[PDB]
């Protein structure tokens, strides 16, 4: 039991990415096939955080002129969803427990800045007028476990921002999932339902700097 | 059980190749010791497809002058077996299911263009006069999960053609297997039955571009 | 059962580092974020030694001018804790059995040179006036399984000093842990307890020379 | 039990080396710290052969002047032990079954050329006057799964000689083990018994060319 | 004077590619940024051939379905220009001398199949109705010194086809250059004249397999 | 003469960086020891441009928040100097010529936004009130021949922005050089004059993506 | 003058291989396309030895059974030519001077064991009945600057045997060259004369372990 | 003359090592085959320093217990020769010119601690009773251009200690050279006279971290 418990993966998922540590060079890169130009999206992930600091990035999308087009990050017990800029922040106060698998979904629509944050399929936080009329542009860099800064040596990333733990089932839909669907994506057998922008198991994800597929 | 099931391999096989994603660079290369000059053959494989598009390659043999000497590939619900050229398709209409280990095996003979396609040991489709009198040349490149295209350059493959999922038990015989032998190669303990042209566990197979042995 | 036994990891821990052999090049490097300047410390680790010689290093800290600022090493059945110099040696006489996961943790305070060794939560040895008033300097190199000698080129480490076996849960605190906390760090569910100088799963640890994360 | 049988390792052994295929470049290199100068020796290994040809090398010791100072190899159902030269050959006739873990020991003494083969702890063959008065020289290259000639010329080994399958517990003693000890090295809990020239888990073994530790 | 001669480069160019040998893996890859779709073109190069066989490739463009969309190759003293297929040759006679820098430039127009071959600025051969109405397709692979073949397998190319010697000033224009311009591109200080499809010093060229920039 | 001329380097300098082409991955990285926090600066370089587009970067400093803290780039015959943002631009109209070693210096002072641009030691453009009171921040990435966008990710730079040609003598001073000193940095024997922020031959510069030291 | 002299190459040769040192891992590998089965041969090379020990290898051919099928090596001022075995040896007594380009060429014919050794085009030694009726086998490994031994990770070659200095113009003919031709291969422009078994500039030669092409 | 002057190397030497910059990772490693146990020695080098700080290492020998067994390093105007420990300095005050080739020899004898420092063949400084009766130990690490730390570490060395510029003719004799011999080693054609412990061109020297052979 002790092995099967620690080797357990949440949905029917068969692969995860391990972050054995935080460091200045560990990150995952995500390579969507179709462009990340979005007027609304849902972004869901399974996270098993080892340790949480002031700001541990789960995933981050950013362009050249705006590093913070989308972020999902943990702040101790809290979860922080960011769209369009650091000032555009939705906080779920107390939701993440270390060392156990928890499912997160962000959800945002430009047309009313309508934003929503879900934990294990329950509405954790909601807000309106967040980045109203903003459009997430194409051509940015999407990462997991780290924020845009630089993989290209000379210092690397900010080690204090890095994720440590395990991730699986990273999915982005170019659209707001209905509440019913959001509960489905967290379901016991849900790993096969995957996003149309980023689909876990189809979209190229490269671990770097000591991140590993745990297959 | 779920942790045992998520790691189960179909026959007694004890290695598979994981394709964690489709990508411009992911493929397996296969290096037969004896030449791929064939007047008849049987080609069997275990596949566990993650996701299927319009054409996802399971394996492909091609020469410099003809990229499509042999192909087995999946369409959204269908298995397509190609010999001698893209125009020579045998299509089995409706019997590949995602996330389930299924055994496929194709059989062809030049002498009457007699071709046959088998799924989990059942005859799925058959045809005659397919590539009649054609001989598969030697000196081609055999790949799994991707079709012959640009390989040494950055990227170079068509990302939409790539396999994603798991493969095991890829076998090629320089002969038409009898119907009883075809049912054997799918059997519960069949992994030790291996091809004389390509034998799983014997023929050198190199995963590239993020494909992994899952040993 | 035996298969689940050979993969069992001691506390709730889910990653370990395997040393498949001793050699002139195998070691782990440890990269603390905050400086290793210490006036007292606690250093705990889980070890499953394959084979023990006159001196098998579990971990070693040192600088240019003093290679032996801290060492924990095994000497056949004995455990040896070193602080400030090779002359400053605390020996627990008969405490390591091969092939069994055992928890070791050392504690030292400069203010009285007070020093203790703990094995599976029981006080194994203690001494006073060991390196009294010494301060462990910063900017040194911390290693697991090997002592300062190699890196770079030439197969520089002493192969006879190298660890072989498995390690997990390497932790360093910048303080003397109370006896009750020391018994906690060996507990069945303790892996979430991690040090503020080195934390297992948080501090960057790089295996080299054939050392592997097993995870 | 599907996964447990596949992942079972014979003695208490907690690592093996997988040869996923035969090829011109796959081999293991073994690096004894003390010299391979031998007037007698015992050499034991666990093998799980995938496929056996005319000659599949399990391990081979040779020098520049003589590639065949020691060989253990399989020849279909037969096991062949070589000392001092290809002419000096002891054959056990029908002793190796594919896909099953089996334990082999060779034993040789120069003083009478007395030689024995053991399979699963039973004496399988014996002979006398084999390489009488010969001394195995030091300074040779010891390999597992492949024979000396080749390497670095793009592999350059004879693909037909290569092992495929799994190996564990490779051990060499600089002495004739007694019959009682030989039965112990095959025991259910014997993996802690290791040789003084080559010890499994102690002597550096490097897999090359697609050979892998399975850990 | 001896050293000045050995290092001399023909036009004002200050960069060449050396092919120190022919082999199964030496080639240059060329990466035009705008597509190689051509209804007419001019292709000029400086060659210093070390040794010429029956077919030594200077450059080759081909697609998956047609390896021979464009080739320029030497055949002993003869020079052979290919467009649209092997069957479509323009052969100049007795024109390349080994070890001497010579400028070659091909020219072709689909509209009348008008084709022309130039050596050191003099018309060497001309023909008409060659690949009339053919359009060179985009999306192929352009190489220097070697022909489209396998490249990501070990070796893979036909060693007898490979160039050996030095190359510089490889240029392609999406148009027929006038005779005046063709004489200019061979000029003593012409090297700054570069093509709009491939420009020397501008288009990415990667030497592989022991080819070197000697700049 | 031509052999000596093609290898000539401008001042006494005895190394340069060659950009053989303008690919998506070619760039130089520059690693100042002391911080790039600047209230005034002088930046000088020797350039021998092969080919110039709308915008060919000579060097670029930028942070995560602002990619354009400092840029010097060529636009056909024009030189463009940027400080604090793309809107803050000083253009020298018509004085870079392809294939000729030319020396450039930009100087800027925050305290009046006083900015000046120099070509071969002659004042070429000047402006007041450019980025007045702005301070260039620390912690950015300094590059030569390319603009911050992103290595990894398969290259990820804009190919049209990349420099091609040769560079030497890149120097940055944390002060406005006097007009006399600017003429000195251009002098025929000036290579020993180097900056206190970036000094040619002391600051670490790494060529990437096919950029080469020519030594 | 000295700048030209230090870079001068002997014949018209436009490429050399530098051995900067005599380490345990430096060697050149030579890959003839047609087999090294020889009943007679001629083997010529240019050498500029830095330092000579009792045995410095210029080139060596051997098989697993016999490392010494052909060797040319220097022994202080002496030159030693070996065919078929170390016992079969032709010694030119006092003929190699350090730091000077000197042409050596050996010549052997099995039919009478007729053997000849030439220095700068002059007959230096001759003998008969050397390896009479021996045939040099195919399938051996040909090296320059080092003798057949361990490559791999095997600790490498014998450092004392290694060449240091420069080599060019290594050529092997499958025949005895006439005396007139032997004087030609040393001539002022002779670098274009190359062997039919090994030809300098056409046969693949790979420098390893710090050996460099000087081009 | 412009190129010939900057390409000139001091003695007959025809290779040097370039340090294009100081950095945390640039160094040379030196691998004497016979032990560095010394009771007296002479150590000579050609240096062309680009830039000199408080302490720029030319070469350094150190053990595990003592980093400073031997050092030769420059200071802003001065050469400092260290034997046995940092406290044992022989300082020559005012005689390295930046950018000009100069020949340095250190000379030390344990018996009277007699030490001598020579610049361009003239006695620069002398002292007695320096490290009297000390013996330089076996088994240390000898470096050029940097002081003993670990590398790895993503760097590790103090960047402010690193050499930048060019080095050639690094020679160590296990003896005090006579004054006559010391004037020889600096001679116009002295490159061929080389040390018996370290000989330039025979002892393996590996450049690391962007140090380059210039050949
Ligand atoms: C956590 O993050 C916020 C940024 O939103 C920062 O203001 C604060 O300093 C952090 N908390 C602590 C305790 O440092
Ligand atoms: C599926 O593939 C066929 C080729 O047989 C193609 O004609 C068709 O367009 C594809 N379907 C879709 C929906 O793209
Ligand atoms: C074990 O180590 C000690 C050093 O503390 C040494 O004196 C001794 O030789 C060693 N014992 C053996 C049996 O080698
Ligand atoms: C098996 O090996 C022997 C060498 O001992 C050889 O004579 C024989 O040809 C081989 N057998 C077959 C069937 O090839
Ligand atoms: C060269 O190739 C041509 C084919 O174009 C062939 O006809 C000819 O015989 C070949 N010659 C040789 C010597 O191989
Ligand atoms: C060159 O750059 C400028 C930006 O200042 C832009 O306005 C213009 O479109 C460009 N010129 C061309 C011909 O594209
Ligand atoms: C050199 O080699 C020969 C063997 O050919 C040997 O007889 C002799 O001892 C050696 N000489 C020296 C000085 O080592
Ligand atoms: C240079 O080095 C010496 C060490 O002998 C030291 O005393 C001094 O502080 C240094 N000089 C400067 C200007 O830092």
């Amino acid at each position: 039991q002790g092995w099967a418990a620690r080797s357990w993966l949440p949905a029917g998922c068969e692969t995860a990415i391990l972050f054995p540590m935080r460091s200045k060079k560990i990150f995952g890169s995500v390579h969507p096939v179709r462009p990340m130009r979005l007027e609304s999206f849902s972004a869901c992930i399974w996270v098993k955080a080892t340790d949480v600091l002031n700001k541990t990035i789960l995933f981050s999308y950013g362009t050249k002129r705006n590093p913070y087009e989308i972020q999902l990050y943990l702040s101790y017990q809290s979860i922080v969803f960011v769209v369009g800029g650091e000032e555009n922040k939705l906080v779920a106060e107390a939701m993440v427990s270390l060392g156990r698998w928890t499912h997160l979904c962000g959800t945002w629509n430009s047309e009313e800045g309508l934003t929503s944050l879900w934990v294990n399929g329950e509405l954790a936080a909601t807000t309106v007028e967040m980045a109203t009329g903003h459009i997430v542009p194409e051509g940015g860099i999407l990462q997991i476990g780290q924020e845009k800064n630089g993989c290209c040596v000379g210092g690397g990333f900010d080690e204090t921002l890095a994720f440590s733990g395990r991730l699986t089932g990273f999915n982005i839909w170019d659209s707001v999932l209905s509440n019913e669907e959001i509960r489905e994506t967290g379901g016991a057998e849900s790993c096969h339902i995957r996003g149309n922008i980023v689909g876990w198991g189809v979209t190229e994800i490269q671990p770097h700097g000591g991140a590993q597929y745990v297959s």
